């Protein structure tokens, strides 16, 4: 599956990553409500699900 990052988020623990508004991402893990899993080319973590809109 493939989410929209609807805004920038920069990432603030280990296992965080961090998009840009606009990105396309890989979506890995969307079991918890609210980090989702993502790979962000050859990067691997957690984002805020609120951030980003499954395509």
């Amino acid at each position: 599956e493939l989410v929209l990052a609807l805004y920038d988020y920069q990432e603030k623990s280990p296992r965080e990553v961090t998009m840009k508004k606009g990105d396309i991402l890989t979506l890995l893990n969307s079991t918890n409500k609210d980090w989702w899993k993502v790979e962000v080319n050859d990067r691997q973590g957690f984002v805020p699900a609120a951030y980003v809109k499954k395509l």
